[PDB]
């Protein structure tokens, strides 16, 4: 139960760790915004278990 | 006419921006939309056309 726009920010920074490179200062940023309420860390863990068992279904 | 996106392409950018409308979204539905995202160019490029139009719409509302 994500509400819609932590939901989007939950996946920009979600993908943006995804890359092959990723920069520190979006690093800084992710570990901010997870940091910044505890729904964004709520989202972030959901999304992560979420896509691991997604991969696994490929 | 300026770019298009294919059809079945277009359908599925559709889903899940309304997906994405919705007052609360699933963990397992941003999974899903992050993976066809990630699935194919076409879809990532998709997605934030599709973001783009969708503001500049409802700045017209």
């Amino acid at each position: 139960s994500i509400p819609g726009e932590v939901a989007e920010q939950a996946m920009h920074w979600h993908l943006e760790l995804q890359e092959p490179a990723v920069s520190a200062a979006t690093l800084a940023a992710c570990m901010s915004w997870r940091q910044a309420h505890p729904l964004h860390e709520h989202a972030w863990q959901r999304t992560q278990v979420f896509a691991q068992r997604l991969r696994e279904m490929r």
